[PDB]
């Protein structure tokens, strides 16, 4: 038993000591050395660590492969697999494999973290479907996030496997060919032959047996009842990880014969317990083709619910006895089964029982009628009968990948050929602690005819017999009491539609139809270059992120990857968890005593100052007080990542609680802000309010957002032992004040500490001044310890301690005219800032800046308060306080068109500034481009014929609805304090020929380094190929401001253009002197003349300058503008939607590079949509985060993005105030997404015109995000009406 | 460096050139991305030869200085330096000689 | 040099050297070589890229 083999990429792995409790993901990174399989979550939601697998089934008698998450999948179930990560299918420095060619040519990877995980989700389908259809393509990715791209172009360049100028070529793909992929390993199929045997692994603290027969497995419950049974770990694996179980004994019964077998019978189709969920939905899959659909009904359930279960890695290991006994109160299975009578058959040494699947059989949480001894065999699930219908539904935050709200499985069986009710099961999780059925409900029913009647009195009764209580887990109350409503009336409908044979009563029907995909259409539009530019130039044409390739290849080196010192050591942060508390005592003594333990470090260990944070406002370690959940207080320090977080679990803080203060309400109410309040008022408000025709005053709030980069934060430091110097490399936009950070806590000199960037996985202001937090904890450890340190954050402390964008309150006030036209306007904005000030007051500056949009608005007023608060401190998050303070300029603008009675482009249009008007803060606004984006739009998108196809749409539809909707933007470009509006660039020409430029702005996926090439290239008159970009350092490049504002294309541009002109004033004699020769003999005649072949360039933002008390003075150089018209569908019974159509035009002047400029445009988008609609941050009351991880936390997956996408980028539109007559791009995009928002607006109105009112000028609240939550909610009707908020004896008048 | 004393020589140098003490300055290592195309350190002139490139990129940095010494006469070293940094003055530059 | 830290990876390289002053290269066996405990590699000028 003793040895664990496998294989990897084709090569034999013999571990002759495995241990139990290690995960495929830190084997391959830290024993076999192969880093392009990543950590992005840790819990099977995000797929950066996706691998194959591939296996003999000898049962099948067949290789099969299938996809996994390696984060998830033990080492210990992989004895005689072959594992193949994306270094196995290849690389640059062999070949490509066409999938990683693609996704890199098609402009599919950008930060490129999420690139090999899509890679081998891709590779994985095409080993199974050399030739797959359009959507086997998306289903492959229901388990792989991106946030950079926008998920358009990676299926747009996937597409091209299956069956304007462009921004890629598919007839240069090279095809695949399936006779040259890997061999499967001829040595494993030598050994399926060998019957196989028991194994035994042992490791620090678990057992673990594999089972070759159910002999053995039966005899091993017998003699050791407590054992764990483990199969696919997708919930074990979460158990161990985030619930600090220990199991000390494993068995894995995944080889037994009967666990796998499946069995055609007569009363239904019988799985053994260990089969996989992708191998039952493939069998009802081949039943639900094969069979008269009258047989079906319950397998179509299943599968209705496996459609939006995990993804095809969880799928492919997660096994069905798996997900029965967990018995989780959200089980999307368990309602099934239980509503079908689904049989179990359950056994132990000497026992065999068969029993129906019942309400008795999950007695209580997270427990199931198995005995001690017992294991569930086989499952059958049962054949439908004449009379006999079923549905089941499953509402989640998202619809891809997500874990159910409330989830249900719904059984009736008729009196034959009758509508008399004979059985009813209505089955319900999320609405309890296990899994439920409603028999009281349903009692009443049985003799009873399916009718009107019926169906208000099951309402009725599920609205008693489901109540919450206003404390219930999960919250949402209202809406999960709708829900068992709505789930009931559409299983309602299906079953009076299934009983008259197969038109009965349209207006309804789409009521009762299952989710269904539209094809889906991309089309971009962007300009061509003059036609006479040089092959050579590159400048405004689609090159590919210079690191594409490599980052489809998994060969691009990320912090972590970048391999360990022999006597490199591991922190793991000691974290508050307390919101509000001083420090009593900290006991380290259990800490001690974890193996490979080094030290706990604290406040005193310091040997500099305590005192960092943009305003000097933190503690690097929490002395006496803790102030907010994941309040830093020390680290552990150990020999392994697993040594340090057992031990950091076990120290022991005692805290005393003080007073805390969470919300923008508390601490309004108790005057706790940062500051004083900002402003910036124009005109006369007291006139301007009494000129208008109308006035509306209203409240509006705008949830937070996690920047969710798939690399968290990461830091390793190498102690010199050498004059206090240290050499730090770091996952961060700001490696200056990274360096004076750790400088200021050691108390050297800034010259003692150099920071190396080369690449972020992804930072989106997140690691704009928040990656410090890591920083400065890994240097204290490194200063401490002399060794090498490294921290990397897994996702959960991530989310509750780097803090996120900011939650924003506005009460507004807005008087206009009946025309629309805006007179007067006043808002005061409210931020929660969390524990510190960090970059809250320029936040809210931006904020301020914005909320105008694009509408002239001659008297207005903006307050903004910062509010100080115990929670973790938010920063920087794209957009930097644009997106809220726009969102709320776009809420009121749309509720006076709704007041007015007017279209609401009219509105818009009519208020819009024009060339030349200045804006509320006295800027100018030159080459204001927003009519020219929103006359194309309106044009491009077919807005009008569309509207009025809505409007249609939604006559004849009663339970959904669609909403049409199209904002602008404009979004100021330029830091607003002046001074970080300078940047430097060194560049040097070495004797071949090749040049090395240097900048201070970071690569995080943006393309910024690809841009400075094409720039350099252009500048210097030499192809990009002799160009070249290592890293960001801080001795090359002094001093610089963080990697931000969307300006570094600007500012480093015209940094590296300058030393360019330097480079080509000392080359201009040589060239003189020889003007045949080539670029390789200018510079060598130089060198061999002793002419400087280096030097720095620079470049300053002029003419900026804005006072807030003046109200003059330039706050930006330039705007960039764009349109977006989106369209959605929503479901007014669930609050699920779907994005049907988005187009966008975008200004971003003459583009260096539109592949990259429309990614942005996309990315920025989907990001914004996210924000808007998708994304949601919960707190208990007293500050605890709930949503850790991206099972409860849902950005953007690829489903989500609008089914037809379109993006045009302005044509003729050269911007003379910045490098090459480019704009800035990164953040003005991100809140066009909020169309998608309006949208949905919209289609709520339609919806409450519907069922709600006769009132057309009503104006509602939707804060953001509106998530299905607040849809459905706001779809008020008459279920909502039986389950509002929380008979008396007693009533007035 | 290789026991000669060259990066003291530099320092002492620099230090000179700047009228700063030497403890404000420092070198750390010698590398290809930061000084391109270097001859290699020999025939006894690196002192010489790389005195004056030390040199005239101080005078560089001077340069850029002497108007927030103008403005601050009685200010610190230190109070220059950032004044210039807050301005978005360059505080980096090359230096380089030719015998 | 030496003084830096290894990387948890890292190899050794030790040279092999001619003992005659002038003479032709007739073979070069490293079967002996491959059979102590740790060998990874023979390099020689074939493995050159450039
Ligand atoms: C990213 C992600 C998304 C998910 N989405 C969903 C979802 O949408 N809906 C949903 O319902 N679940 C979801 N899950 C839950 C989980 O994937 C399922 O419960 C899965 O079926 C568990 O199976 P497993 O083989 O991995 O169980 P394991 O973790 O291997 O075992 C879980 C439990 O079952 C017991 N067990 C396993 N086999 C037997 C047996 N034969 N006899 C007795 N006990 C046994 C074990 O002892 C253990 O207690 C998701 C999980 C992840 C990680
Ligand atoms: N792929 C990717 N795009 C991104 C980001 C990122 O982290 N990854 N950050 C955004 C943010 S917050 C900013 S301010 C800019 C920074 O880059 P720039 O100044 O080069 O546009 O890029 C934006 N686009
Ligand atoms: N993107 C992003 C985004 C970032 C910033 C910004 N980043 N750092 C700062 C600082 C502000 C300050 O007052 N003092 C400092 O030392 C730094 N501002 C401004 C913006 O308009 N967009
Ligand atoms: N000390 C020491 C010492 C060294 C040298 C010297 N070093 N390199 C060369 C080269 C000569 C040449 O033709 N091509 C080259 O690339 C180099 N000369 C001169 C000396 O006077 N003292
Ligand atoms: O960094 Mo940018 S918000
Ligand atoms: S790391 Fe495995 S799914 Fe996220
Ligand atoms: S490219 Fe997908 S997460 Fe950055
Ligand atoms: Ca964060
Ligand atoms: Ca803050």
């Amino acid at each position: 038993a003793d040895e664990l083999v496998f294989f990897v990429n084709g090569k034999k792995v013999v571990e002759k000591n495995a241990d139990p409790e290690t995960t495929l993901l830190a084997y391959l990174r830290r024993k076999l050395g192969l880093r392009g399989t990543k950590l992005g979550c840790g819990e099977g939601g995000c797929g950066a660590c996706t691998v194959m697998l591939s296996k003999y089934d000898r049962l099948q008698d067949k290789i099969i492969h299938f996809s996994a998450n390696a984060c998830l999948a033990p080492i210990c179930t992989l004895h005689h697999v072959a594992v193949t990560t994306v270094e196995g299918i290849g690389s640059t420095k062999t070949r490509l494999h066409p999938v990683q060619e693609r996704i890199a040519k098609s402009h599919g990877s950008q930060c490129g973290f999420c690139t090999p995980g899509i890679v081998m989700s891709m590779y994985t389908l095409l080993r199974n479907q050399p030739e797959p259809t359009v959507e086997e393509i998306e289903d492959a990715f229901q388990g792989n996030l991106c946030r950079c791209t926008g998920y358009r172009p990676i299926l747009q360049g996937f597409r091209t496997f299956a069956k304007s100028p462009s921004l890629f070529n598919p007839e240069e793909f090279m095809p695949l060919d399936p006779t040259q992929e890997p061999i499967f390993p001829p040595e494993l199929l030598r050994l399926k032959d060998v019957p196989p045997k028991q194994l035994r692994f042992e490791g620090e603290r678990v057992t673990w047996i594999q089972a070759s027969t159910l002999k053995e497995l039966l005899d091993l419950k017998a003699q050791h009842p407590e054992a764990k049974l483990v199969v696919g770990n997708t919930e074990i694996g979460i158990e161990m990880k985030f619930k600090n179980q220990l199991f000390p004994m494993i068995i894995c019964p995944a080889w037994i014969p009967e666990l796998n077998a499946v069995e055609h019978g007569p009363e239904g189709i019988s799985f053994g317990a260990a089969c996989a969920l992708s191998s039952v939905e493939k069998t009802l899959l081949e039943a639900v083709a094969k069979l008269p659909t009258q047989k079906t009904e319950v397998f179509r359930g299943v599968l209705e619910q496996l459609r939006w279960f995990a993804g095809k890695q969880v799928k492919s290991v997660a096994s069905l006895g798996g997900n029965i006994i967990t018995a989780s109160p959200i089980s999307d299975l368990n309602p099934v089964f239980m509503a079908s009578g689904t049989k179990l058959t359950i056994v132990s040494r000497g026992t065999r029982r068969t029993v129906p699947m019942d309400h008795t059989f999950f007695p209580s949480y997270r427990k199931t009628l198995l005995g001690p001894e017992e294991i569930l065999l086989s499952i059958e699930i049962p054949y439908s009968r004449e009379d006999e219908f079923f549905s089941a539904f499953k509402q989640a935050s998202r619809r891809e990948d997500d874990i159910a709200k409330v989830t249900c499985g719904m059984r009736v069986l008729f009196q034959p050929g009758s509508m008399q009710v004979k059985e009813l099961a209505l089955c319900y999780g999320g609405m309890a602690d296990r899994t439920i059925s409603a028999l009281k409900t349903t009692q009443k029913q049985l003799s009873k005819f399916w009718n009107e009647k019926l169906l208000q009195d099951v309402c009725a009764g599920l609205a008693e017999e489901l109540s919450l209580s206003p404390d219930a887990p999960g919250g949402m109350i209202e809406f999960r009491r709708t829900l068992t409503l709505s789930f009931f009336f559409k299983f309602y409908l299906t079953v009076l539609k299934k009983l008259g044979k197969d038109k009965l009563d349209p207006t309804y029907t789409s009521a009762t139809l299952l989710f269904q995909k539209h094809p889906p259409a991309n089309i971009q539009l962007f300009q061509e270059v003059p036609n006479g530019q040089s092959k050579e130039d590159t400048v405004g044409r689609p090159l590919p992120h210079l690191a594409a390739a490599m980052q489809a290849s998994g060969e691009a080196v990320y912090c972590d990857d970048i391999p360990r010192y022999e006597n490199e050591l591991f922190l793991r942060l000691v974290t508050s968890t307390r919101a509000h508390a001083k420090i009593k005592s900290i006991d380290v003594s259990e800490a001690q005593k974890v193996p490979g333990f080094v030290c706990f470090l604290s406040a005193d260990d310091i040997p500099g100052s305590n005192e960092t944070g943009l305003f000097n406002d933190e503690t690097v370690f929490a002395k006496d007080t803790v102030t907010c959940v994941g309040h830093i207080i020390g680290a552990v320090v150990a020999d392994t990542p697993e040594h340090a977080e057992r031990a950091a679990h076990v120290v022991k803080v005692t805290y005393e609680d003080l007073p805390a203060i969470i919300t923008i309400e508390d601490a309004i109410k108790n005057n706790s802000f940062y500051g004083s309040e900002l402003k910036i008022e124009k005109g006369d408000l007291k006139k301007g309010f009494s000129e208008a025709d109308n006035v509306v005053s209203g409240e509006l709030y705008i949830g937070g957002q996690d920047h969710f980069y798939l690399e968290t934060h990461c830091t390793i430091a190498i102690p010199k032992g050498e004059e206090g110097e240290m050499e730090l490399f770091v996952s961060t936009q700001n490696a200056m004040k990274t360096q004076s950070f750790v400088a200021k806590m050691l108390g050297v000199p800034v010259n003692r500490i150099l920071v190396r960037v080369k690449r972020m996985g992804g930072g989106f202001g997140g690691k704009e001044t928040r990656s410090t937090l890591v920083s400065v904890a890994v240097a204290l450890a490194a200063y401490k310890t002399g060794h090498p340190v490294r921290c990397m954050l897994d996702r959960n402390e991530d989310m509750l301690i780097t803090g996120g964008r900011h939650p924003f309150l506005a009460r507004y006030k807005v008087g206009f005219m009946k025309t629309g036209t805006i007179v007067a306007l006043e808002v005061d904005h409210y931020s929660n800032a969390g524990n510190s000030r960090d970059l809250s007051h320029s936040i809210m500056e931006r904020a301020l800046f914005h909320m105008d949009n694009c509408y002239k608005i001659p008297n207005i007023r903006g307050t903004g308060r910062l509010c100080k608060t115990n929670l973790s401190s938010n920063t920087a998050f794209r957009g930097f306080g644009g997106p809220q303070a726009l969102f709320i300029a776009e809420n009121w603008m749309s509720e006076v068109a709704v007041t007015c009675g007017l279209p609401a482009e009219e509105v818009r249009w009519k208020n819009m500034y024009k060339e030349g008007d200045l804006t509320h803060f006295n800027q100018r606004l030159e080459g204001f481009s927003v009519p020219r984006c929103w006359d194309e739009c309106l044009k491009s998108s077919q807005y009008y014929a569309r509207k009025s196809e809505v409007d249609k749409f939604n006559k004849e539809n009663c339970w959904k609805k669609r909403g049409l909707c199209i904002i602008p933007t404009k979004f100021g470009i330029s830091f607003t304090v002046p001074f970080l509006n300078q940047a430097g660039a060194l560049i040097h020409v070495y004797t071949d020929g090749s040049v090395l430029v240097s900048h201070g702005g970071t690569e995080m996926g943006q393309g910024l380094h690809t841009k400075m090439v094409q720039v350099a290239s252009k500048a210097l008159k030499i192809p990009i190929s002799k160009i070249y970009i290592s890293e960001t350092s801080t001795n090359t490049v002094p001093n610089s401001s963080p990697t931000a504002a969307s300006v570094s294309t600007d500012i480093y541009g015209q940094a590296v253009y300058e030393a360019c002109q330097t480079i080509l004033k000392r080359l201009e004699p040589f060239k003189k002197k020889n003007p045949d020769g080539s670029w390789e003999d200018w510079v060598m005649a130089a060198y061999q003349d002793r002419v400087s072949l280096s030097t720095t360039g620079f470049y300053r933002t002029p003419n900026l300058g804005y006072s807030f008390e003046t109200n003059s003075g330039n706050a930006f150089h330039y705007f960039t503008y764009g349109v977006a018209c989106s369209e959605v569908e929503i479901d007014c019974l669930t609050g699920d939607h779907k994005n049907l159509r988005t187009d966008i035009v975008m200004d971003v002047g003459s583009s260096l590079n539109p592949a990259i400029d429309i990614g942005q445009v996309e990315g920025a988008f989907v990001q914004g949509l996210g924000l808007f609609t998708l994304e949601e941050l919960h707190y208990s009351p007293e500050g605890s985060l709930h949503t850790r991880g991206p099972s409860t936390y849902k950005i953007p997956a690829f489903g989500s993005i609008p089914t037809e996408f379109r993006v045009s980028l302005l044509r003729d539109c050269p911007n003379k105030k910045a490098i090459y007559a480019s704009k800035a791009v990164g953040e003005p995009p991100l809140f066009l997404g909020a169309s998608v928002f309006f949208a949905i607006k919209d289609a709520i109105r339609a919806a409450r015109a519907q069922h709600t009112n006769n009132n057309t000028k009503e104006l509602f609240r939707l804060d953001s995000p509106a998530t299905p939550e607040k849809i459905r909610n706001a779809c008020v009707d008459k279920f909502t009406t039986l389950c509002v908020t929380g008979k008396p004896w007693s009533l007035r008048v």
